[PDB]
């Protein structure tokens, strides 16, 4: 699809058997999801943005389905106010910026 | 152009005759630039970042060139890790997400 930017580019994602609403975020290096459980090993990580840093759990090799496109990558889990799909997964679904 | 997302989508912008670097940021509602001098009156604005809420200075009707494209719109001045061009100006230059 072609998604305009008059409003937040929110899409439905499927992660760890759950459906969530997430933002397609070209300004985010990483994908950050609100608190949930995911299987496998994790390690703590600190990520910083507007308003400072938050502590997250880093899970690697996690499959997500984004608008019907499946991708795999690292997912960070922690107190983000909005679920964010960052560049590490946007590349995998072939998402580009065009003007 | 078409900008892929394997690297950060950093571009040159021009504001007040000076070149700066900024991220094309679809996850940002607003455009947020690090402390600099802008003309005119400003008013207060609170934005909710990933790390929490911050107060910034809102300047309206600011002339800004982004990757060669002229925009005239709202710029917020405040502590951000990287200058970010948000949806308010991405729409002005005709930017869409595509996959
Ligand atoms: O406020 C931010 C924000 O903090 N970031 C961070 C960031 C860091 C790490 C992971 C994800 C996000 C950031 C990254 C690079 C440069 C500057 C800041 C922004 C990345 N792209 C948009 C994101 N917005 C949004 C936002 C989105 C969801 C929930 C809260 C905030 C934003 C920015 C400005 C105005 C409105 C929303
Ligand atoms: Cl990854
Ligand atoms: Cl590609
Ligand atoms: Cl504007």
């Amino acid at each position: 699809p072609q998604i305009t930017l008059w409003k937040r580019p929110l899409v439905t994602i499927k992660i760890g058997g759950q459906l969530k609403e997430a933002l397609l975020d070209t300004g985010a290096d990483d994908t950050v999801i609100e608190e949930m459980s995911l299987p496998g090993r994790w390690k703590p990580k600190m990520i910083g943005g507007i308003g400072g840093f938050i502590k997250v759990r880093q899970y690697d090799q996690i499959i997500i389905e984004i608008c019907g496109h499946k991708a795999i990558g690292t997912v960070l889990v922690g107190p983000t106010p909005v679920n964010i799909i960052g560049r590490n997964l946007l590349t995998q679904i072939g998402c580009t910026l065009n003007f």
